């Protein structure tokens, strides 16, 4: 029975509590119409006032009171306690005393309970002066509400509409001509106007609510059920939120200038590195819940941010290269019927990889990519990236190598995967939710996947690589935390190039912009991008300048939470050497250099 539901963060702390769920609007039996009630009941259980608890004719060759029920406490036989809370239900309580229940309980989307407020909500009126078109679909709705919501789906809601008139009409329940003059009606015609923000109506955990939502319906015990009936439960919802960052991470976010104008948009993750619990996390600015794309969840080309996965680690991980393994670089370079180039156009003759990743050329990760592929198989790439929830329903071309293509991800996805790296080579999908305490005082454990995704050298040696990046030259110099140990990998995604010239963008001009970095203590990846392609690069990053602003938002929040206690990644006694010279144990690297790029 009716109930929020409560969010708290990783100390206990009562943080966010889900109200706004109560347009419920109390009505008595006898002061709903009668056409409304021939509507409810024609489309849900006709005989309903006959066949007892089940309905038994039905069985064979639902009922009312086996919604009233499903809908309150709620896999094979689970079914079954309905049935018998049913019994219970109409051993107790008569015929007028449920269909009042129904019709005061029962969901009708956007946090909607009770016809009486449904009316209210949807059309603005009494339940005396509403049509029969309008009362045919406030009788259907309730079936599956988020697919007959009109709001949402006008198509379905218009057939679910028709679908009731005829039932009524089928029972008799209306005379050939009023079906025919209903389904004549305008349904949006009294349709209160609505825009998704007042469909809803302490903003700084909305991203975190959404995503716990999210995760929430993902365990066993509670996957089969829906949204506004298991919110209204009274649940207890155990994060691993940090109150302090998931403030900080919103609050930059909303209040930053690195936005270039208003279609920018951004998707932030925060995760534990070592657990990979989910700390903060931000799905774009001034984010509301179901009116916003969470931008954090959502998938976007990752640029060059999948080099450590697909190309140099998987080749560290398969080969034992060492840091300053030696690479071949050149202006073009062929694969297939393809050329590449690295974004600055040059050759930078023979080079380190230690640089090659840290200022990210194209070319060296594209023959470090192709050089796993044969001398670990072809398949080797996609296995090192597997392991760190990094998958591809198909062929990993040279494009997904450097981030087109199939190579799209969410933030959280990168901050896993990036995590890694930070915490001795083990992999954790990242979660939010420890635990859920029921209304009455159980308590549901959720886990995660957890797994070695890379042998310890393997992340201890791309730890200390991606530390490059934050030095000279390196792809994010300057924009490091002082007293901080951290890594970090930039992405850079280019438009295709047929779009290049429908939209006049110039030579540097950026679809994509990412930075994924990584503490001992925590992991954060930032995506950056626009909403709309527009003409002339208006809606584009346009040069080091501008693809440089998911940067300023990591440094700023990577300052203000990272501690100074001055931990690092823990080096592995199976690592020999120290950067930009870190080589594996009792296997040496046959091909090196001392060279540096500039």
């Amino acid at each position: 029975d009716p109930i929020p539901a409560k969010i708290y963060d990783k100390n206990g702390e009562l943080v966010k509590t889900l109200d706004n769920g109560q347009r419920h609007e109390h009505v008595n039996l006898k002061d709903v119409p009668k056409s409304m009630k021939d509507a409810v009941l024609a489309t849900e259980d006709n005989r309903f006032y006959e066949h007892g608890a089940l309905d038994y004719k039905r069985l064979f060759g639902s009922t009312l009171t086996q919604q009233v029920v499903k809908d309150a406490f709620l896999s094979i036989g689970r079914k079954a306690q309905e049935a018998y809370l049913s019994y219970r239900l109409e051993q107790e309580y008569s015929k007028d005393d449920i269909f009042q229940v129904y019709l005061n309980k029962i969901y009708y989307s956007d946090g909607v309970t009770g016809i009486k407020a449904a009316a209210k909500y949807y059309f603005n009126k009494d339940l005396k002066d509403l049509n029969l078109a309008e009362e045919a679909y406030l009788a259907g709705l309730p079936q599956v509400p988020n697919n007959y919501n009109i709001y949402d789906h006008p198509k379905a809601a218009e057939d679910r509409k028709n679908t009731v008139l005829y039932l009524m009409h089928y029972h008799k329940r209306i005379t050939d001509k009023q079906w025919e003059d209903a389904k004549k009606i305008d349904l949006k015609a009294n349709l209160v106007n609505r825009t998704p923000e007042e469909r809803q109506n302490d903003s700084e955990y909305n991203s975190y609510v959404n995503f716990v939502k999210s995760e929430l319906m993902n365990n066993k015990a509670f996957k089969d059920e829906n949204l506004g009936n298991v919110l209204q439960s009274g649940i207890k919802i155990y994060t691993n939120m940090d109150k302090d960052v998931q403030k900080t991470l919103q609050n930059d976010v909303d209040n930053g200038s690195f936005y270039k104008n208003k279609d920018q948009q951004v998707g932030a993750t925060i995760l534990d590195s070592k657990t990979g619990g989910l700390v903060a996390i931000s799905g774009g600015r001034d984010f509301k819940d179901v009116v916003n794309r969470n931008q954090a969840t959502d998938p976007h080309p990752t640029g060059s941010s999948l080099k450590p996965f697909l190309a140099y680690g998987p080749a560290i991980e398969n080969m034992k290269w060492a840091t300053n393994h030696a690479i071949q670089d050149e202006s073009s370079y062929q694969v297939d019927g393809s050329t590449f180039r690295n974004y600055d156009t040059k050759s930078h003759g023979t080079v380190s990889i230690y640089d090659a990743l840290r200022q990210s050329f194209n070319i060296p990760a594209l023959k470090a990519w192709q050089s796993v592929k044969q001398n670990a198989g072809n398949d080797a790439p996609k296995k090192f990236a597997a392991k760190l929830g990094l998958n591809y329903e198909g062929d990993i071309g040279p494009s997904e190598v450097l981030g087109g293509s199939a190579s799209e991800f969410s933030p959280t996805q990168l901050a896993s995967a990036f995590a890694a790296i930070a915490n001795g080579g083990t992999y954790n999908n990242a979660h939010s939710i420890q635990k859920v305490v029921t209304r009455d005082g159980e308590t549901i454990e959720y886990d995660h996947t957890s797994h070695k995704a890379m042998s310890d050298y393997t992340a201890y040696m791309l730890a200390e690589m991606l530390k490059g990046t934050f030095k000279p030259y390196g792809s994010a110099y300057g924009h490091g935390v002082s007293g901080v140990n951290m890594g970090a990998k930039t992405g850079t995604g280019t438009y295709g190039a047929e779009t290049y010239s429908q939209y006049n963008l110039p030579d540097n001009a950026a679809k994509d912009v990412w930075i994924n970095g990584f503490t001992p203590q925590y992991t954060m990846s930032v995506w950056m991008g626009f909403s709309k392609v527009k003409q002339y690069g208006e809606n584009s990053f346009v040069g080091h300048s501008q693809q440089e602003y998911p940067q300023f938002l990591y440094e700023n929040v990577m300052s203000k939470i990272s501690s100074r206690d001055g931990e690092d990644f823990k080096r592995p006694s199976s690592v020999s050497g120290s950067i930009p010279s870190i080589n594996v144990s009792g296997s040496q690297d046959n091909n090196t250099t001392n060279r540096s790029t500039h």
